[PDB]
């Protein structure tokens, strides 16, 4: 049971729940309604266990790219707004929140990659990496660096491999192609040669992690960095007097970092669905709702169209804004644990010198055909697990 | 070595087999040439394991499902019969003897679940499943149940799952598609939901198994039972005065039982490809053939036509034809292994209270895809090792 | 790291190597650019191990089959010749040489099997495959056989099966298709029964393999045998009088062998990729390029169109020319490895009776399937797993060693 009339919702601890609850607060003084806003530890993981049970919370908030499991699953239920509604959000964030083809969740917040550069050291942030080598030679003679930024994480080195023309799977028609792979074409090639170049060459050190990068920029060693809202509050507390702007562009491409659109689902087996419909729509994705929520914990970019354009005031967030729109939404499929795997090696193992961009860029193509393709026979050994539980709960109890 | 000149047929113990030796008698006359009706042990393990070495009979008579798996390993001839022959049976058995656009046997018999009721207790059966809430607390008030039914098998609760549009797999233009399957859309999911609030609203129990209501059916507890052709028999000996019809339609389209047709087909192997096709087409397919296997013992409803006609007199076999007609051919896929573990699991999950009717058959999808891709596996092992098992070790934190 | 302003070429100690080096140092009065020809052990195994580094040679000689694996891991640069350098080769060699719609090396030498017979026992061989019958109990009179070759091996057996209809994937438009297969189609059906009847009527041996056959044609026991141009040394040796042709007709229908062509790839890590494609195309191969590595070791059937008709003079060499032309080139997809495992047994199991025509083929493009997929999947993870924990090792000592 998921107790008919009261509207139990999840939302992560880090998140303004202070904010969804002073919301909840004002829808039942308007249909009366009882809204309860519980922040459960690992809900994430918590959620797909109770909700197949038929029990756990009537909305789920989180990010999109586990909702896809979910809606495989069957966990969620097909939203229904409407054509008038669709537009007060943005396009793109739509897409972010569709399984199959039918939409399992509605939009809340935008996080992207951005460009982070100490206003001091370089009042006037480059438009292209071109010129990125250039800049150092600039800077070194001062003693400072030109950029400095995770080298480790896929996610991080993404943008600029991307840029040129390399993506995970290919998204047309509101469907997700498992059988078009683009991490091997003309445009990732190029795009990791001159990430490689700029390691070579001297001016990235190939073992640059988080921690390393965010010192340096933290401490006024590097000039710039690539980063997302997150760490917006440590680079406060060193007092660092920083902007925040869009991507540099490669080849006359913008950069494409990957979307983390927050999302807010209603459970399939809530019974509440046209009070939890009532709930996301009329109220919390207007001003007032999301200001509600902003004010406590600040979510960053926002879907509605209306509200971030108010917010838009602060360069930081529109510029968060700006680098999402040009980017590609993180794929919600479960071939997306293969990607990571398959790229995360072969950005190091060519960073390092251990392969080429040809052979480190093609044997990560064939890695993702092992992955999430061979891991998707790993889930026949749950299936045949209950054959386990079966042989002791049929034969007694 | 089948000795040129000869018909040497294999046809199941149970299966009517002394009627079968009577028409291979007139054939003898005719022809001047010797058939032999055999029934060995096992009939449909032991023949793969001959035919293949070009061994064994010139026709088999076995359930189309199995004829699946020895088309795929070139074990059965394609039959050529032309389309005035085919006119002559219904035309929805021809789907059943089809593999990779080819017919690979001849049809004989249809068996398919039906609506078995108890005269007396209920005289006139509900015509809808949407009726058996109200029908049950109607008996529950003179100590009757009014439906028990298997429910521990996916065989027996997939005509009520498959009613609203649920599927196996896909059939179009003689092919199934082995990439369409239709277990989780909007169909087969309202009707496990019917089949689930039954059990919540204790009309049912989830326990139910063939044989507590076979017994229940039996003594003349319950009203109802769903039950195929092989369960008459025992029914007699009970005395209770029972009739067999057509299943009850929910949300107006009708039960979708699986139809497990009787087949013969002629080996890859036979030097008599010629004779076989003569002796099926022209002397067991007709009248005087097939009456004469039934009088031995019965076929129930038949592929043929013209004796179809003549046997449905008797309603219970009438009966039979008619959910045949309505009910899916069940697929002679190996994929179709997959499909009933998944579904057994499903079903009792469901049933159960375990997982919701969203989830379950959700989930059963991703079983079947998983479980059918995973017999590769084994296979290739299996067949790797005989031309010369887990490999799990499978390793991460990366969060901070 | 493959040193610019030079090159290095590889390519097997069997093949006219000393004959390329004379070409090479005729590129280098001309153009005043160092060509190493060196030629070490199993080279076809060490290039995927030092170009996946970044190392290695400039330009790799090898049999095109192998290359659609170097292709896969981008090992090879993508070459650019106009459509006027193109007409030069027989227009069924670019195909060899094609890997996702793309060139991606210089068809040289073309190999495929032949029709061997002994002209003393036999002047004029057999045209079609169903007269070999009649002509077997002929000769048996005599105490000799017609044909005897080796049947344990697909790829000997392969130009029957095919003849008919048969075919290991389709190549349609650049590419294969490794969901279309033709081992079990009414071709393939009565090519094999073809076989497995000549081997019950006594005709042939079940039990035959290579050196049974090679022996017994070189001491004139049979009349007939089917191999390729690296047998003719042996026969030259043998002193027996023989001729090369092409293969018999089966059921109106030429024999399709497998082709083999020996080309020549560029490294994608080399930096003088324009130096390569200057000595592969205007000095190798032209028929003055080609006329010394013959010389040093004979190639067989050349891809240049001039010289190839310089050397049909041979009648054997023209035979397997025509016998090439009228072949299926060898696919180089990976899923090929399985498609020999499959048919290999297909085969065997027929001809021992063990399993009929139809019911062994019809194993094979299960077989095929099960392995080629299921064994692709495998060899991914111990190459990913074994490097995964190799990983780590790396980090204990970077903190400890
Ligand atoms: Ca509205
Ligand atoms: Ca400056
Ligand atoms: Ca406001
Ligand atoms: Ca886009
Ligand atoms: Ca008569
Ligand atoms: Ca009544
Ligand atoms: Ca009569
Ligand atoms: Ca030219
Ligand atoms: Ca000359
Ligand atoms: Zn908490
Ligand atoms: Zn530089
Ligand atoms: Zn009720
Ligand atoms: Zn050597
Ligand atoms: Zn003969």
């Amino acid at each position: 049971k998921i107790e008919e009339g009261k509207l139990v919702i999840w939302i992560n601890g880090d998140k303004g729940y202070n904010g969804l609850a002073e919301v909840g607060k004002k829808f039942e003084k308007d249909t009366g309604i009882k809204v309860t806003v519980e922040h459960p530890d690992k809900l994430e993981e918590k959620f797909p266990q109770v909700a197949a049970t038929g029990d756990g919370p009537d909305i789920i908030f989180w990010a999109h790219d586990r909702f896809g499991g979910y809606a495989q699953s069957g966990l969620l239920a097909e939203i229904t707004p409407d054509k008038a509604f669709q537009d007060k959000l943005y396009p793109f964030t739509w897409d972010a929140v569709r399984y199959n083809g039918k939409l399992i969740a509605y939009p809340i917040a935008v996080e992207a990659l951005s460009l982070i550069y100490n206003k001091d050291l370089l009042p006037n942030p480059p438009k292209t990496w071109e010129e990125i080598p250039a800049l150092d030679k600039e800077l070194k003679a001062k003693g400072k660096s030109a950029l400095m930024f995770n080298l480790q994480e896929p996610y991080f080195t993404w943008p600029l491999i991307a840029a040129d023309g390399g993506y995970a799977f290919k998204y047309e028609n509101g469907k997700y192609d498992i059988k078009d792979v683009g991490v091997d074409n003309a445009g990732a090639k190029a795009g990791l040669t001159f990430l490689v170049d700029l390691i070579k060459n001297k001016h990235m050190n190939a073992d640059t992690d988080y921690s390393i990068a965010e010192a340096a920029f933290n401490k006024g060693e590097t000039a710039m960095t690539i980063n997302g809202p997150w760490a917006w509050s440590n680079i406060d507390t060193s007092k660092v007097n920083y902007g925040v702007t869009v991507l540099p562009t490669f080849k006359g491409q913008p950069s494409k970092p990957f979307v983390g659109v927050l999302s807010a689902g209603i459970n399939a087996a809530s019974p509440n669905k046209e009070l939890a419909k009532e709930f996301l729509e009329n109220y919390l994705l207007t001003d007032e709702g999301l200001e509600a929520v902003n004010k406590d914990k600040p979510l960053g970019a926002v879907a509605l169209k209306s509200y971030e354009e108010e917010l838009a005031k602060d360069p930081r967030i529109a510029a968060t804004m700006e680098n999402a729109q040009k980017g590609e939404i993180m794929p919600n499929i479960p071939q997306m644990s293969a990607f990571w795997y398959a790229v995360r090696t072969a950005v190091i193992n060519a960073a390092s010198g251990r392969q080429t961009v040809d052979a480190a860029l093609a044997a990560a193509q064939t890695n993702a055909a092992a992955m999430a393709t061979l891991e998707k026979l790993m889930k026949a050994f749950e299936s045949l697990k209950s054959f386990q539980q079966q042989q002791q709960q049929q034969q007694q109890q």
